[PDB]
């Protein structure tokens, strides 16, 4: 049976759960790697039941949503020697070990054995309420330590220890080609370097491995992340649903299906590509009142 | 039960008829548009079984096989020229109305909607010594077709139904031997993917898409000017997957692109050629 | 003196007066071709110093001559335009033509410009055009910038260059801009790249387009369309200047000088910043 | 008279140095930002008249360039409470002092006035010579922190020092948007994130100060820093001069002379763009052999 892991999913409010169900469709088993300070809090809700509502798969618990496991996961470093002894002393990252990128790797790898798929749906800005212009170097570039640069790292952790033909997958927003006043922090910036490293990717993992890596620019889903921002989510949303070509509203099962299919065979000869989901609201000029 | 029309098919050795392989695999029935000139050949291939090796996906279900000439929008447009002509005197409906209605009329409304033809008489020559008249039908033959597809079809066609057409990237990047105004219809079918999809989109909750693809061996690829021998092997060596091209790997993102999974996504222009779009050029 | 041939100036309220403009500035003498249902309305007014206004800084014009760049050369006019009376005072007027009669008189220039449109359905949706309104308005705006640089480019100086004029409904979708003419520009765009490599290779000559904001030209004037652009463009852009046919005018001159001699096959954006943004940004 | 500063400079091999050249040919008065471990050697070649031959413009011989003045310069520090204790005892900056860019930055507004343009031609990464994939958090986010939050600090810190309608400019490279292997270290990714961010500043430059920012993407010139990479820059450099539309060799006042438009008032209502200037290379889908 397939494997997919997914970094970057706290709840079932986001994209990362979205795509989980999806691959659920389809057979494939999942492993969630959860950022450490929301971990317990998840396999929480997890054991209690509160997810029960959202493994349903369209046929109503004929079908179950397959969590392999679940694992403590932060993509903001490599591996064990990188980790502070500060972040080793948070009462948070106490109670939890092994959840450095090489980390979780190993392990997954050591237990479950090569694997087909993955999905990068994680992303971090201190300062995303920053302006690019007021936005301070240490910020900046924490969005893209934790934004861009945890893709790479993945992809140079995992790749090796996944099957050929395998595929990953990565989420990105517009705001990298075009100026969304709001996206802050150098997170555009940082989008924009996932797109461009996802093509450079591509040729590398491509040759080497015959992987896979795409990354879905979506539109705007109101997850908890997204919800941080006096409401900039409510706005993308109410102006796509407003003046995309398609008036549909959004899921995140929407993205879902395309990461499903992006992850599968079906789109073998598809490398390297920005796929746009924002039902088609970046071929736009404007509002077309 | 749902049903594809896939405009232009004349043989399986295209992009056509493994967008119908793949559509079979999901149990689409495909009707087939087929050009004239080309079309007592086809249906005779066709009913002697040497297609029947290609049709193994069990077997693929073709539901109608229609003549169809997609510089004609209705039949008074058609000239007496070809209505007197050899290869179409036996023929008819084959407007790009008249096959709309047709197929109406025997099967209702249909889901999905394949443009997969192009032509142009000068794609020998240089854009710089292309004349007016072939440059025209390039964009005539290749660019509003499409269009004219979609004009005719969408009355006729389920609200959440699928569009979709195939492109080259010589209408981003110079590919010098792609001539004759091919790479200006092209890029005039990438625009128009993306206006159609406001309109369709808008008005009947249709998606449109298009796929970039990279070289295949087909009959009309192999006519281009040897040409094509070394797009694909360019493309098996310097794509970052340096796997072989095939029609079916265009045909399951046709598929997906043609389904409900994909129903968030319009006005695209989708690349499906290993790769070969990233690189800057050889890696050697 | 250089000389710069500027296709597509009935007036001069547009973009090649202003590029005519910006060329004065650098001592580059002038010729305009212009359509002829409208040559005769255009040498009037020029005769009577009506354009004296806009023509000071002086603009040096060559030449004008009556030019319709939809047919390519003599063979391709049909008996009923031969036989109209908005061409009947006028001949020569071919792509091929004119092109002739400038080399003839003048030898070798150095610069070309394209600046013309036309389409007739521009006033219907993409989806509702027709195949001859559609091919119109793309053998007019499009195929045209392949015949003027066919015919003019072996009587060109090493070196030459070549604008057009281009707008962004090509790369994104603008309701108004129908008729196939964002159709036509997402050709000319495309072309400029495929001219590009050929010019280059076989003359050293370069050719670039640019994508301008609105302008309240005659012809924009007829779609209220262009108000609309102006308000929004006045409103959204990242600069807040009002757009000037000379700022296009300037961009179109540096082009067509050695300033930018690696630069060709290119889409230059001269729009205030305006393509950059996502959307409105209140 | 207006005053150019530009950033990145130190021999006349490069791309700022043609820059000031073609500037200079405008009358328009130049500043010289330099990297501090190579200050002192730079002035030292130049008041020996070693560059004396590079500062000629046409008429020759000839009609001179004249450098207003030259500064110290590390755009990997914002401010002097940034700069370490490491680098305060280190040969080269114990001997130099004012080198931030904040530092620089008043040091200039103080003597000279506002100025009209800025030139950013700086770069730097220290795991270049490694692919993508290979590339280490603390390479990849140096590459990142020095070759693009630079053209964010200094616009930062040169905004309410620069005149209404001021320009600005920066160099990038076409391994952003299509893969170029052997530019690696996070440079390519570096570049993406330079050239959206040059779209972010150029609404926030353009409504707040009437300033206008633009990118120049270059074809490869055989620079001090492209010579680092067995000859990444010769193959480059032949690669170009073979296979672009137009087949002149490249120079560096090619690029000097399209920053000087862009630093104009020519150039009025251009911002946010991303200009190549690359003989056209960037337009060829390959080689047309
Ligand atoms: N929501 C939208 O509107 C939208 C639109 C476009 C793209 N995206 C992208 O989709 C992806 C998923 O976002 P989402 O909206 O589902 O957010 P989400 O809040 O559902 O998921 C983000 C998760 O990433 C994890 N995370 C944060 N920092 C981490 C770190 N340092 N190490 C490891 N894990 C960390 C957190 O556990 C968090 O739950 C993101 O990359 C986002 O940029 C979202
Ligand atoms: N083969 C490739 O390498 C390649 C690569 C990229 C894109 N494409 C595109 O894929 C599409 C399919 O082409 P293909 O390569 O399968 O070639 P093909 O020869 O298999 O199919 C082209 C079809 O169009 C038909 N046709 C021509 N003129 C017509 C007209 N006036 N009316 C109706 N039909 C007409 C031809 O009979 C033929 O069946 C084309 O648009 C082509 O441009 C092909
Ligand atoms: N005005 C704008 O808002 C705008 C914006 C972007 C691009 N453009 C482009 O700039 C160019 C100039 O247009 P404009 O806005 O200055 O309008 P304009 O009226 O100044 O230019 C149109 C010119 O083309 C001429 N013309 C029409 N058909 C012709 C033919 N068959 N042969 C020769 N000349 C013909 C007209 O007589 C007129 O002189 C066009 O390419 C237009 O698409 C304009
Ligand atoms: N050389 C090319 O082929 C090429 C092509 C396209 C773009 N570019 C870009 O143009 C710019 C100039 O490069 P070049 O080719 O002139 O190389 P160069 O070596 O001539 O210039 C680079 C300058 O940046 C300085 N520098 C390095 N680290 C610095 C730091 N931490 N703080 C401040 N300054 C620092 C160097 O000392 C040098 O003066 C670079 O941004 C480069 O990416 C170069
Ligand atoms: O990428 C996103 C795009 C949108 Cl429209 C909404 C939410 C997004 O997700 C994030 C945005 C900012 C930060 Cl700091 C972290 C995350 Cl996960
Ligand atoms: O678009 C194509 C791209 C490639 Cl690489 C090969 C063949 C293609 O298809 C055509 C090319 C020219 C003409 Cl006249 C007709 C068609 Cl169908
Ligand atoms: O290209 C244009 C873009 C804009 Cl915003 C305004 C006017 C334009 O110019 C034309 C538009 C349509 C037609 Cl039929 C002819 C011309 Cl000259
Ligand atoms: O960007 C460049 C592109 C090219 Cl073709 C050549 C040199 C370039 O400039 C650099 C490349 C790498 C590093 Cl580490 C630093 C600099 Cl300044």
């Amino acid at each position: 049976n397939e494997i997919c892991f997914i970094a970057g999913v706290g709840d079932s409010n986001g994209y990362g759960w979205g795509i989980a169900k999806e691959l659920s469709k389809r057979n494939v088993k999942v492993i969630f790697g959860v950022w450490p300070p929301v971990y317990n809090i998840f396999i929480k809700n997890l054991e209690s039941g509160k997810f029960d509502k959202d493994m349903i798969i369209n046929n109503d618990n004929s079908k179950r949503m397959q969590i392999l496991d679940v694992l403590p996961l932060d993509a903001g470093f490599d591996n064990y020697d990188d980790i502070d002894e500060d972040t080793k002393n948070n009462k948070r990252y106490n109670n939890l070990k092994n959840y450095s990128i090489e980390e979780v790797a190993n392990l997954i790898y050591n237990k479950y054995g090569k694997i087909s798929m993955l999905v990068h749906s994680l992303a971090n800005g201190r300062e995303v309420q920053k302006s690019l212009l007021d936005t301070s170097r240490d910020g900046y570039l924490d969005a893209i330590s934790k934004s861009s640069y945890s893709l790479i790292s993945l992809c140079k952790h995992f790749c090796k220890f996944m099957n050929s033909g395998g595929s990953v997958v990565s989420l990105t927003y517009q705001a990298s080609q075009k100026v969304v006043p709001g996206y802050g922090g150098g997170m555009s910036s940082a989008k924009a370097a996932l797109e461009s490293d996802t093509r450079v990717l591509a040729y590398y993992l491509g040759r080497k491995y015959n992987i896979r890596i795409n990354t879905i620019s979506a539109g705007p889903l109101k997850s908890r992340a997204a919800t941080a921002i006096y409401s900039f989510i409510d706005y993308a949303i109410d102006y796509s649903e407003k003046y995309a070509p398609l008036k549909k509203k959004l899921l995140s099962t929407d993205v879902g299906s395309v990461a499903s299919f992006l992850l599968s065979k079906e789109s073998s000869a598809v490398t390297g590509q920005t796929i746009y989901v924002d039902n088609g609201l970046n071929i736009m000029f404007g509002p077309d009142d």
